[PDB]
């Protein structure tokens, strides 16, 4: 086996801008040589994706519309895909929610709305995406979420996140125990923290101060580290790996004290 | 310090029949010397819960409807709680459900419908119970609730009801770390698997049993009265010392398995 | 049903001084009725222990050298509580910059001291805890791989023992008394742990309220354990 | 960046014969150009690492001997490592050992020595190694180990007690190391049966170009990001009960 994606299509779920990890992973998974197949929340977005779409060199790039809430216009999204390329191969879901003002202090702060919100977006969505594109892996492929650590751990301030993360982080198991047998494989990277428009969502720079000075690797991740172990993870040579969480955050992971 | 949980006021959420893990922690607790409150879900269980009640051995126990699906109801259930006790020592959360189609196959049966009432019911209801009782627990405290080995590892069937474990599992901790300020501490106690109510609807249950008397390193299946006592620890302050804990009572089948 | 230790013999391996863990141990094992059989290794403590003992309510304590280092000592050591209480109920097992300070011997020393002694003590143990029994171990560097070390044992041993009514545990005990200071500001209790929280813990996991517990980790930390 | 291990000199313990997952190891890293250094044990795989080690085409490759007990040897390998290629860029640690009456019924049948061999081996000689190698060890680095599932709960007794150990010995590594830019990971391979043939996920067993594949990109540039890690390569076997 190699690691080229060429021949795989593989859909991105989740880019914002420049900053998004998802972005991150795009770049990754073309220089693999695949072909991507972004994904957006709205209309606001329509320009940005095809902008970056645009700056990718080979063409490929197809750019849908999807609101993960609504499996109305999540299937529309899908019966597109499979409208210009037929099999896919791969889904990046790089998609949470949260209310930010049950991300201040108090886990509590949080409300019955503000609870079944952050996880029918953040852990909700990957299962309604794998239902969809589910019919169209008929070559078996890859399944790539991201998690933080505070879905493990408790992070000040993560809070309701932290819980539907650990939504996320379970799910994952259970599709990868639903989908081996049509050798589809779900893994998640647990990244640490990485500057994004999602990532303004409290005291920032203290956590990214604290990490390149307490993390084993003296430093910080970027979207690049991520989508490198995500182009491994949705290549052949991770062909072993399922349902398993990998955290690319310099080690942060091991240190708690 | 010592065991005894007399002076102490638990609202026991979960009571069903004679079978319920909540029944053992029930007694265990009012044989502890506590006094306990209980709640049913809708007047179905009225009847039921009044006649399990009456069975022990004191008569200062206490009946409220509390349906957790509904902020209202909650505050109003509690707010008489005040009322009538005025302090509140410890919640024993023991409330669960979820669809019984999705926990039958592959964890895909789930939807965004059934996903989401798993996870109010199955999580919500936990930080919704706290958030209303808060303002009662003002001399320390101790909220315990039931969780899985479904919600650590994929359990044929268990499905999305581990999933909704998973998000009970890390409230656990979050509530935990919100208030240990407030000397309340939060902990699970993961039962191994036990004959109850909502155990129909989990398919081929004494194929699993038999195996726990095989398999499991105690040679034996859970019973209430096991996971009540763990509770009785959990809420005395011999257990001070422990918070966002989970406690496996499960004959040890926690580490046969993984 | 019952949190009273009342005709159990309990061997408590590992006091040093009033300090120890493994005294608050002691303490809370004696309060709830137990009868102590303490070990000490090398006789400085001989005298340490046979002090403390005395401390306690009752004159019913057993003291007996074992170095667990030494494997016909340990069998000679429980040949002797065997002669004279038969049967035994549990075992408290209260005994332990870069991580690259570590060689070969000291390695090994740390697993054979903290490791291995658990085993080698069960062993021991083993034929004369017929009335079924509670085993409880207490849990940086090579210490913490010899801990780990221990951690997995916890498990295997539990396994192994449950068909004889024998259950194995440990306790995580966090940082009692600089490092301290923080802990008290980050820790969900807010405080530092005390000894005898240990001890209350281990009177649990020893007495039958926790029958159906074993291979299990207990936090006994302030909640420190949870947090980042 | 790229999965290309050209310009790395990586060592290669534990090779015994075409099915030692070591070899699946070498294998993959010498795909992806890697230049390999490989040890051995005695004159019994002297012969077959020797054998072996000739399958591989660009045999740019090192053989020298190193008994992962008695610190000496561990010393004078890795010095001749040192004069033959200057720098070291990873180490591929594939060994473990314990006595096989002690991993047969209850994990009760270790005694003292076997316990604290199979720790020697198994945990303590991938500090050993790392030691011997660290000076060496100047332009960054991967360094990747082998464990198994029996090391996070009950499966295989007192190794899975010696695994514990190595993977606390790991996080522990990891955390010196990387502020020299040094990785220490570890593969929990599945086993390399009719149990996880139908109810692991992926519905098949583990072999070693899985577990060869994952550790070219741990000992690549791509997994640059990920240190203290435990990769499972078992069809997602450690997902079940
Ligand atoms: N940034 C970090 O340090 C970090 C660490 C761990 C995990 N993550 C996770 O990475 C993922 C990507 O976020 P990011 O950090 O790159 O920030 P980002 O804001 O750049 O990306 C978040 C994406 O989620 C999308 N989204 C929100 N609601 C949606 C909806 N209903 N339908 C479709 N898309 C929707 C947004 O459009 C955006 O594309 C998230 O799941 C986040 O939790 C981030
Ligand atoms: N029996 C087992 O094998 C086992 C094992 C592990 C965990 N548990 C957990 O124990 C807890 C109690 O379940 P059980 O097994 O004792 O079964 P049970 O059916 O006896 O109790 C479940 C209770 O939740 C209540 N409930 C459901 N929806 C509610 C809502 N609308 N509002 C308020 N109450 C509601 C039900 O009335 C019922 O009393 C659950 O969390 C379950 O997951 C059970
Ligand atoms: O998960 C994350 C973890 C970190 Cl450290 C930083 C940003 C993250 O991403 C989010 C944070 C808050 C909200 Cl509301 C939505 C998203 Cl996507
Ligand atoms: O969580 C559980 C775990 C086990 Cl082994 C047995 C029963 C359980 O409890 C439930 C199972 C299904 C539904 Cl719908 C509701 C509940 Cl309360």
């Amino acid at each position: 086996m190699n690691f080229s994606l060429e021949g795989r299509n593989i859909v991105v779920m989740g880019v914002a801008n420049k900053r998004s990890i998802a972005w991150g992973i795009a770049r990754s998974l073309h220089e693999a040589g695949a072909r991507l197949i972004f994904t957006y929340a709205g209309e606001r977005l329509e320009k940005s994706v095809h902008e970056l779409a645009g700056t990718l060199d080979r063409n490929d790039s197809i750019i849908l519309p999807c609101d993960v809430t609504n499996d109305a216009e999540i299937e529309t999204c899908f019966a597109s895909i499979k409208e210009q390329v037929g099999v896919i191969h791969g889904i990046a879901h790089c998609i949470a929610f949260a209310n930010k003002e049950e991300l201040v202090g108090e886990y509590l702060n949080t409300n019955r709305d503000g609870f079944l919100l952050a996880h029918n977006i953040s852990s909700y969505s990957l299962t309604a995406v794998v239902k969809a594109a589910r019919p169209m892996m008929t070559e078996g492929g890859s399944i790539v979420t991201l998690t933080y650590l505070g879905g493990e751990l408790v992070m000040p301030n993560y809070n309701v996140m932290g819980v539907a993360k650990a939504s996320l982080d379970a799910s994952v198991k259970y599709l990868a125990a639903d989908l081996g047998k049509e050798n589809i494989r779900v893994n998640s990277i647990s990244a640490g923290p990485i500057r994004t428009l999602s990532a303004k969502g409290s005291d920032f720079n203290s956590i990214l101060k604290d990490i390149e000075e307490r993390a084993p690797l003296r430093r910080t991740t970027t979207p690049e580290e991520v989508g490198d172990t995500a182009a491994f993870l949705f290549s052949d040579m991770s062909r072993g790996i399922t349902g398993e969480n990998l955290h690319v955050d310099s080690g942060f992971h091991i240190t708690a004290r």
